[PDB]
């Protein structure tokens, strides 16, 4: 049948990529290639254009059989060709060995670390049902889209898709269908080694749907029937547990050595014969394969016209749900948005940067509709959620509906870091933040790299960010963790002093596009400071006490910078000058121009940098760093920044150190260097 | 009755401790004080000898319910006082917020991250099993401890938990005893806004088996019944429901409230006169309380006299197995063990580090006992399991058994990260290993940073290191990891260049008795370096290539010290003379002493490093910086290397430019600094 035909073709296509690349994992697209078949042809989507709100979306969490996926876009003319796949895992190529959103046509979001996908899946859904719920209206589905998840034993083994399964169930995600290739083989063989667990009895006790398919290497109506199953149960997530072997066909098949490297070549040939290919071709593609896939996708554009007759009428019916509709898609934040950002005054009270920010949230919140987000179980210490609003949960539940805007994350750090990677992969210039202890967004690091790497403008709210939150001591204290992820390409890590620079930090995790925001936010009271605003704050860095005569310039982020004017104040009693910059922002004062920054950072004057954690990273902004660079201490906050001399005095100690040290030597700006 | 006396004694103690504090977590204290005491009455342990070797162990989990913890180990008579107790919180306390192994008398580990205590009771369990096999003889049961856990709906939500709950299940532990403390309140209020699954029926999907106290709050013999029932369940671990009402007895029980923060004075006064204290009353211990505790520790101290001449009996019946017993509860290795490290030559051919690993740990197991280890899923490219070796599993798989030394994790880096941990925890020398790729070390993060806060001696072995892996391509390949754990206190991160430096890492990893270790390893093949040895890389920096009239000296690690050498060969050709530094562990190399460190980075001339990921940290060592601050990409990893100039002739460019940049320029070591 063409069907048959076509589920060969996939193989064939995938076993040959990996071939030319002499690279890759041709066994779980052998196993999947049935599947993946069956969902495509349910799903709906265009191959011309991929960002159709309401298309059905697709996630291969086993990243490494992304040959598969390849394979799937290339036959529905998607813009990735059979040369792509000739390239496969090679230099520059648009087919990387794991699939990567910016770079592949068809990838929602970047997998290849396992685990991650199905997460990204829950988010996509999650947000499927909020924005449903903000727009459908009688005789108008707006978003009635499905989210389909294909992923293996190792994505569940990893414990950030139980955190999100289990979140996924209680929130009653039933647009959610995901399928598990139940192949009993991982890397270290069997997994009757390491991975005996009932996954089906887990499943149930989170309440999701099962279905099974216990012929997954050839009962395509099965797969399409579960589908089918799937869709009826509209208040549970379903699992489809596909029984397939890994590698199917292959002399090779149900073994581990099939999972990731190469066939052999009379392999190859033999799986061609078999299935009625020619074993001297490779890359071919029958045209009643394409045929069949045209129509299919011919049928699939016919619906996203009638879609787009319907947002029209929609816009009619419902002008201003419509207007706001249409700014979101066009990915336009609302005119002047930003007027709603609190401002401050050296007058003004001090006050915590993570009251600032729930301050900041409670003004933006009603303004901007695309913004929603939650909380690991942090919801009272992380300030994350603005008084009066609902929370996202399922209508049955009574706590909330899906027309909410506050999440309930419980303690799920890693899958809240990447759940919010697929609320962002939605679309619809969502916004959305996930709160906890900067010390715990460790936890979610697989999740934190991915955001950088797929440009998703997630943000992290991310409270207690130093010894400065006192008596819970140093399991819970921040000194790695701003150098981690400042070092993580594409990362904005802003570390607010005040109110004024707070809004800033919020201005530019709202209007990002590609580039992920952490927000290090204080527990304890920082003064308003003499010289800040969101104008000087946006540009990352920014001289807040300017001193022409300076012997010293001291660059300090967040609650280190009104130390840093406390210091000041010191040092002029010794006869020092000092000049202080604040740098609210490494990765954007980075951006700025080379003559802007060097106005901040001028050569001939010593800088030494103050910032309660680790020194890594300051020597690109200072010649002397003084951090903290073991771990914290169980007390009282005021107590421990004594302890390790974070004071007006200790600060103006290492200050004159740094002018005596470089009394007659020629100092240039730390900005400058050789290449 | 002393039973009803001794749990209102603990709870009050608690309460005390949080209102002298004025700070900390009263209601899960409160709602497990039953329970502390029900399972500390049925522990065999010596508060005078915290290191028995056949002690059962208690993990608290719930970190945060710690003032519990230390008022069973204060009534107990452990090295900690109600005096400490009155210091809780206080900086320098042994009473601090959360526990910390290294400060509190009887604390396992360090607890306060949620989920970790549970994984690291698993790996207690684990090693106990491994040890019990390997020593245990007719008539000489010289371990047969259990493992106690507590742990709440915190902990039950984080992934990592979930991970180590699946593969305990799979391995049968039968002597781990773990209690939730199901009181469905966590810090968001109920656990119906986001923590709906019915664990019980996901803890019988791993193979737990399940007992349940439904009222916990009085049910003490029930409690006992339950660890009876457990004790006779040899081939699972057990999960205990202890159904409690969090803050029992507060005019705030049954609320998140109570959670966190101190009880009300009001409220403090009435708990005591329901319990028959004085209100006017704090730090009360009951001398009835004190008599029956008391009771309970001298037949525990009698049990381990016992104990102690079982062993002697055993070192005349077993003088061989006795003799290596005694030696690893002595803290020592082997006499001349290191012997067995392979030495290399230039003459030597190319070996990845990742293959010159799995040869030392080839030579070593056979001759260390304590060493045992494992993969996360990636055993066959980790290269971590010596062959001939059996596997640890239960014998009624038939996979392995629990005399043996390699580990199959499954894809669970976090909780093979936490589980090392408790393996380092039970003692006996245990010099444990755990195998993934080093970018996805980060997915445990929340582990590793506790490895270092505990100081543990664990190894990770993280191989693929770089770019050098090639076309699994940016998902795969580290830019910030390693920056992110030099960051971190207390954790040696080894990057060998060859097979000579592959041996100091790994003698520097066996030998270490209170710093973790993280060994960078490569896919590719590197040469025998010139100049490498074992004496030399013990240093941690050395130099390789000396030049007395050095214009540049390069310093360089793992695989960019070959890179390094080729460079001064092409830099030669420029006229221009170079020395080479490898730099395998800035951690060890931080340790020597300050003329060591000179005589490596010495004033006077310019200091380029060269290292194929974050130039963060590198300024420690170097006036100019060659990195790759971005992510990677996917082809044959020469051709990455070529992309990014990371060639003999990319690195000399960049060499003669740091030259020309210090034309005219007095330059000191970057080992100087002002303070
Ligand atoms: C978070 C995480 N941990 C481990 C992995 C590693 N891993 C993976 C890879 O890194 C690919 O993403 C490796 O396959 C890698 O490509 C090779 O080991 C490289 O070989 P070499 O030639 O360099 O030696 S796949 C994998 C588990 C496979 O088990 P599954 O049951 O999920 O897939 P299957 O049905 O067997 O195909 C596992 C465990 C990952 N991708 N993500
Ligand atoms: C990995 C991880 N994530 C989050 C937490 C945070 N957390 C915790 C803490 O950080 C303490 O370890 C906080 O309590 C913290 O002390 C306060 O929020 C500080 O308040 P503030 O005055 O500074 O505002 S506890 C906790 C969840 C509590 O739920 P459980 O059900 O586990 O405990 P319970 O029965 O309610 O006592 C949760 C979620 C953690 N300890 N570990
Ligand atoms: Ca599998
Ligand atoms: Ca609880």
């Amino acid at each position: 049948s063409v069907d048959q035909k076509a589920i060969s073709t996939i193989r064939l296509l995938a076993v040959d990529a990996v071939a030319a690349a002499n690279s890759g994992h041709p066994g779980a697209p052998l196993g999947l290639a049935p599947a993946a078949h069956a969902v495509f042809k349910k799903m709906r989507f265009n191959p011309k254009d991929t960002k159709w709100i309401n298309r059905d979306r697709f996630v291969l969490s086993n990243g490494h059989a992304c040959a598969l996926l390849y394979s799937m876009l290339v036959l529905y003319g998607y813009d990735l060709t059979v040369e792509d796949l000739k390239k496969f895992r090679q230099l520059g190529s648009k087919t990387p060995g794991h699939p990567e959103n910016t770079d592949v046509p068809g990838a929602e979001v970047t997998t290849g670390p396992l685990g991650q996908g199905i997460c990204n899946g829950v988010g996509i859904a999650l947000a499927q049902a909020q924005f449903a719920a903000t727009y459908n209206k009688p005789d108008f589905p707006i978003s009635d889209s499905y989210t389909y998840v294909f992923l293996g034993d190792g994505c569940l083994m990893e414990g950030v898709s139980s955190e999100a399964s289990s979140l996924a169930g209680h929130l009653q995600l039933g647009n959610l269908i995901a399928f598990w290739d139940d192949n009993k083989i991982s890397i270290d063989g069997s997994t009757e080694v390491a991975f005996t667990e009932d996954v089906i009895a887990r499943y149930k006790s989170y309440g999701w749907h099962i279905v099974e398919v216990s012929d997954a290497d050839t009962d395509i109506t099965a797969i399409a029937a579960a589908i089918d199953e799937a869709k009826k149960v509209t208040n549970k997530p379903t699992l489809v547990r596909l029984t397939t072997t890994i590698g199917f066909g292959s002399l090779a098949q149900g073994t581990h050595g099939v999972h990731g490297a190469p066939l052999k070549a009379d392999d190859i040939k033999q799986l061609k014969t078999k299935w009625g290919f020619n074993p001297e071709e490779s890359f071919a593609v029958p045209a009643e394969v394409t045929a069949s896939y045209n129509e299919h996708v011919a049928e699939n554009q016919k619906i996203q016209q009638q879609w787009n007759e319907l947002f029209a009428a929609y816009k009619q019916k419902y002008p201003e749900l419509g207007a706001e509709l249409q700014r979101r898609l066009d990915g336009k934040l609302p005119e002047n948005w930003d007027k709603a950002l609190p401002v401050y005054t050296p007058a003004d009270a001090a006050v915590a940067t993570r009251k600032l920010s729930e301050i900041v949230l409670s003004k933006i919140i009603p303004e901007v509709p695309e913004i929603i987000g939650g909380s690991a179980d942090l919801t009272p210490s992380n300030l994350t959620k603005a008084k009066g609003t609902v929370d996202f949960q399922p209508a049955a539940t009574g706590l909330g509906d899906y027309s909410g805007r506050y999440i309930r994350y419980g303690v799920r750090e890693h899958a809240m870091g990447a759940i919010m990677n697929g609320i962002a992969a939605f679309g619809a210039n969502y916004k959305n933040y996930g709160g906890t202890f900067l010390n715990f967004v460790s936890y979610a690091a697989g999740a934190v790299r991915l955001s950088a790497l797929s440009e998703f403008p997630i943000t992290w709210v991310a409270t207690h960010d130093s010894i400065g939150l006192g008596e819970d001591g140093p399991t819970h204290q921040p000194i790695e963790t701003l150098a981690h992820f400042r070092a993580t390409p594409n990362i904005s890590v802003w570390r607010p002093a005040d109110g004024n620079e707070t809004s800033a930090a919020y201005k530019s995790a709202i209007e990002s596009t590609h580039t992920p925001h952490i927000l290090a936010l204080t527990r304890q009271n920082l003064p308003q400071l003499e010289g800040s605003s969101i104008e000087k704050a946006s540009k990352g860095g920014y001289t807040l006490v300017q001193q022409d005569k300076a012997d010293i310039i001291i660059v300090a982020t967040g609650s280190e910078v009104s130390l840093a004017v406390d210091a000041l104040k010191v040092l002029e009693g010794q006869g020092i000058k000092a000049g202080v910059v604040s740098l609210p922002d490494q990765l954007t004062f980075d951006k700025q121009s080379e003559e802007y920054k060097l106005s901040v950072l001028p050569d001939g004057v010593p800088i030494l940098s103050v910032e309660v954690m680790s020194t890594f990273g300051w020597s690109k902004y200072s010649h002397q760093q003084f951090g903290l660079n073991r771990f914290g201490a169980s007390g009282k906050a005021p107590e421990i920044f004594k302890l390790f001399e974070f004071t007006p005095e200790g600060v103006a100690e290492r200050a004159a150190k740094t002018v005596a040290f470089y009394k007659g030597k020629d100092v240039v700006s730390p900005l400058r260097s050789a290449f």
